[PDB]
DNA sequence: TTTTTTTTTTTTT
């Protein structure tokens, strides 16, 4: 006798923060209906209270049996015992939601389960019904269970809007070409336009071969961010120490020569810009670094938590980076522990809400191609990166792999996987002097 | 004890069929398995007579007994008296098919049967997953069940019935007009001579070099079959955006100059003309602009099907172009890549049996010989997208190379590849100033 | 060790000899001198094989002889389909046996309306857009009276077919009418191979070698297209060769006849030999290469005999 | 999801592990059981405390089994063993440094490291000189805990 | 279950 998926302590829990807390009815009103409670007398317990609430009376033990006992099914519910019994079982209302949201769980899989039962009562009665009339309904007995997942616009777009996008960028040209940011600031006018800054909840990836400032432009960003925001930003400096990281945002910051700071070969006016770019930074005090090596995904998740917690949220987190970070239980397969990784990293975005640039290297396969800009499939275990991840940014350096080419100091940040706009190529001024990255202000190349 | 459906009397049909006649082994391969069986000894049974008939050897009662037995299998089928008693019970084998069919149909069932009572299963113990990942299991489980049942293929068709087909489609085309134009009007006199229209199900390939107005004359193209359909069409701009090419269509529509319209210099004349083309296209609605770049071969088949679905069927699809598509399996082997675009795509016009307009580029190799003229060598990444090419259009423009060139204004449409008709030259007026193709109405020029 | 060897040895080769194995040469001269007893006591016009329909071709190649493979390759819009289709049309015509079309390339529309084209010698042009005449009619109308008559051609449009799926489609038109006279297959390059996908030309030269197997298994002629190299049009010389074929390594190697096809009118111009078209025998096991001359009538999409002057082979 | 006694109940329910746990009464008793969370960090060193000791009697168990019975292995293979054992617990324990705690001490020191680094007037090479004028230029010596690849194809040099 | 290495055969430039 399998009964039935099920929660007593669920609807119980949920019976009971309505009676305490009727401000949250609307909370639960969404997540569950009557139907999901799996006990009949709940189910009537929630009738009664949805009664109440549309007429606009309050939700508490009296109201609630008097209304009951009027109705005469009172008693079929227990009567004043059982209704307090379910206010008095309730640790508290403030985790209602979690509770309807389980109650919905279930209610879901119960509906799974009958709706398999049918498709088995069909299949051993067809009652003359085709093969392709069976699959048919269960098809469509299974897409009842699919309406929460939908596709949205997979990019076709019609002509009136193409039409409307022509009309109002043509009026525009004359007018301001204003950005639209939205999402934390990235410091470059083309980048933020195409990205509208890093989106909360959204995992950003940026990947490059070595060499070619995946570190730079993630601290040039970092350090954009902390001066364009009060929200704290964080930092786990695997790769490194926090020694060479602080000594390359100084360097950034002052656009002095790093190799004078790294060598102590400072003059009074590069020590005056030093000066002024330490008094900014310990004004601000928005950046925190983590120099642990091997860090697990539970121990930056525990973290950031604290951090968030102390400060009130995250601006930003970065982590250098994935192929660091370490799982001794999926130690065995190198792909599953990045996959792991990879979505814990996810959750962790999602559950922060905050944007998190956790940089990635690729396989040496991409400089075997005669062109060397990536790809999303170069990334290194590319098969769950490329999934979980986002946004999607290469790095790429014609100068590095060609002396003589045209485009010295200039660094490409190919957006190359975007879910919420659009992909392609961004160029920017690389001061290697500075290692810092500029807007870049040279003549515009059509992107073809 | 709700025992599985099955039907034993048509296996054993089925048996005592193949042990009477051997050539009707076929008819029974091809709609059955050895496990569909409900007994484990007829699948035995059905095993070994494969087995015999991989062999070439005759199946027979005694063949199959001694086969049965040098596996150890005689007596677990219940020994040579089974074997006799199922040749026996089986009088004819001419409704073997029918008996098949039943098997197959049981079988099925069992099938759907037991992925229910799976899914009904894991819906009472999730062990720990999430819902949607009991969901995803019912679809795998039940999109399983409705491909495995797939036998999708024409077989080999008589002569007579091919022949049927086409004598009426010949004597549909010959009921209704069309002044020779079959497929969906170019707006071309010329092209449409040669041509008679873009067939359904054509890959058509147009070339060109740089600066010679490859995109121009493609959207003319689109615009005429539009403008002369009820169909809707498709345009994929991997090269461009979508202002451009929208700015670039009003221009050849209106007639005005591309210049104008993209800096903003439209007076009121220019202003009206481009707000009728808007609502004539507003009137239409039959448009549709995809603007990413890189795409897989899966996305743009996707994305056709869309509209298809949508929409009752496509008019023509636009592809600007082929050589931005992205494979990212075959993304190392760039002519791999090249291959299976071109396949993918043609499969893709034959499925919706609409023509394909998919640009390319051509190589450099070209400029360094006498003749100028495009032929197919010299495409770039050229080995397959002739192979799989329908109709192959080459622009070619000696003012370009030529400013003594006595063709000033004079665009050159040679006929590269053309399956159902002869080659050639097309010549056309070509307006850079309003980005148009015309009909080339001055003196005619005799082919050699 | 010695007797055990000896003792073993009575046993393996020994029974393997007889039923199969090396066969010894008392065998293999008795089954030559009944074949060559076979052609004495049968007169016939040389052409042993599958009737080609065409003099010069069928006077080179005597018919399309059992269990071999030939190889059609010419660039595309060559008419090497036109050609493939002109020869089946011929071997239908002139044979009794059924003739089976694997067109992978084209739909069975097209190819037939191609067919209907050639027989009836009717302009391509005007049966693709219905604009016939009553005589274009009749003439239609009698050559589909003749094909359903026939009732001897099947064809196979489907994609993406394996070289097991045509063996085992194959067996099944044998079995239905006891044999094929003649098998055609357009083409090479789009048969799949799911285990070798990894390789293209371990592909290709799984697919050859199955292809000739099947051939040998059947005893039935089996012409498969393929395509050619683009390389052949960077030499001076555009006329086809062995080297030419795309996948090119293990195809002529399992090849035994292979025909090219050449245009001069369609690389030149002002050439003098419009409308002549050069079958080049490249290679043939049991005969002489050499080149073949034919009138290509793209308006029919026909290939007919060259009775024109015959030009000195150098 | 929020950590209570339903929550957590239900959650071992649907594995199955709630009875395995002592059940919905077992829960109970260690909700009761507890005061309050104030001194829970006290509580989890403790536990840690206990957790390391047992790790570090069961590596002593095993090496003295793996010495009682070596079966076949050499002393300086049982050593080696011995020696990574405990030096896995002696590095399992770094977790209460290198973490990112109030960053303002963080970067007055490394502020101070760099002014120190530039009171010390050195003559250009702050590491290990490479004995090379425009080397030591462009690297500034081997510095320290860098590691310094050095490749090229054999015989080079 | 993956990264390497490095044969071999092709295509393409
Ligand atoms: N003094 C300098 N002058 C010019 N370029 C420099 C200087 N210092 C560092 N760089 C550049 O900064 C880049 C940083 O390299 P690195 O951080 O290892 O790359 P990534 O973080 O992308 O793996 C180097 O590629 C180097 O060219
Ligand atoms: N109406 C016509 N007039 C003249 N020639 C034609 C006509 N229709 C087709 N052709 C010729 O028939 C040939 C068939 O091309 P195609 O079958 O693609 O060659 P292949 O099969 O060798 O790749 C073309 O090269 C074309 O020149
Ligand atoms: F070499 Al790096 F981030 F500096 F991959
Ligand atoms: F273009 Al083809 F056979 F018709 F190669
Ligand atoms: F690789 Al060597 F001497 F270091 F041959
Ligand atoms: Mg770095
Ligand atoms: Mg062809």
């Amino acid at each position: 006798l399998k009964v039935p998926p099920h929660s007593i302590e669920a609807e119980q829990s949920v019976l009971g923060g309505l009676m305490l807390d009727n401000e949250r009815w609307d909370d639960v009103a969404e997540r569950v209906v009557a139907d999901d409670f799996y006990t009949r007398p709940h189910r009537h317990i929630f009738t009664e209270m949805a009664r109440l609430q549309e007429s606009g009376s309050p939700i508490d033990l009296i109201t609630l049996a008097e209304s009951l006992e009027r109705q005469g099914q009172l008693d079929s519910v227990g009567g004043c015992a059982y209704l307090a019994e379910l206010s008095k079982n309730t640790p508290s209302a403030a985790n209602i939601s979690a509770y309807a949201d389980i109650v919905r769980e279930r209610a879901v899989v119960r509906e799974m389960i009958s709706v398999a039962n049918e498709i088995a009562e069909a299949g051993f009665d067809p009652q003359g019904r085709t093969s392709e009339d069976l699959l048919d309904l269960a098809e469509s007995r299974v897409f009842k269970i699919a309406e929460s997942r939908a596709n949205k616009d997979e990019g076709p777009k019609n002509i009136a809007d193409v039409l409307d996008a022509t009309v109002a960028r043509i009026e525009q040209l004359f007018q301001q070409p204003h950005d639209g940011v939205t999402g934390v600031n990235t410091g470059y006018d083309d980048l933020n336009k195409k990205t509208a800054g890093l989106q909360p909840s959204d995992l950003i990836i940026v990947a490059a071969r070595p060499s070619m400032g995946k570190t730079t432009f993630a601290m040039n960003l970092v350090e954009n961010a902390a001066m364009l925001q009060d929200k704290p930003v964080l930092i786990f400096s695997l790769e490194m120490p926090s020694e060479q990281i602080m000594m390359r945002s100084l360097a950034s910051l002052s656009r002095v020569d790093q190799t004078k700071i790294r060598t102590g070969q400072l003059d009074d006016e590069d020590w005056a810009r030093i000066s002024g770019t330490m008094g900014i930074l310990l004004e601000k005090r928005n950046i925190y670094i983590d120099d642990s090596s091997g860090l697990t995904p539970t121990e930056v998740r525990s973290r950031a938590r604290r951090i968030a917690r102390e400060h009130g949220g995250i601006g930003l987190i970065m982590i250098d980076y994935l192929q660091l970070m370490r799982v001794p239980a999926l130690s065995d397969n190198r792909t599953l522990e990045i996959a792991e990784i990879s979505r814990s990293l996810k959750a962790l975005a999602k559950e922060l809400n905050v944007p998190v640039v956790a940089l990635s290297q690729l396989n040496r396969s991409l400089e075997q191609r005669a062109d060397k800009r990536p790809v999303n499939s170069d990334l290194r275990e590319s098969g769950s990166i490329e999934q979980d991840a986002d946004l999607i940014m290469f790095i790429y350096r014609d100068e590095v792999y060609h002396e003589n080419s045209d485009l010295k100091g200039i660094a490409e940040i190919i957006i190359g996987k975007q879910r919420n706009g659009p992909i392609g190529t961004v160029r920017l001024t690389f001061n290697g002097q500075w290692s810092r990255f500029d807007n870049y202000a040279g003549p515009q190349y059509d992107d073809e």
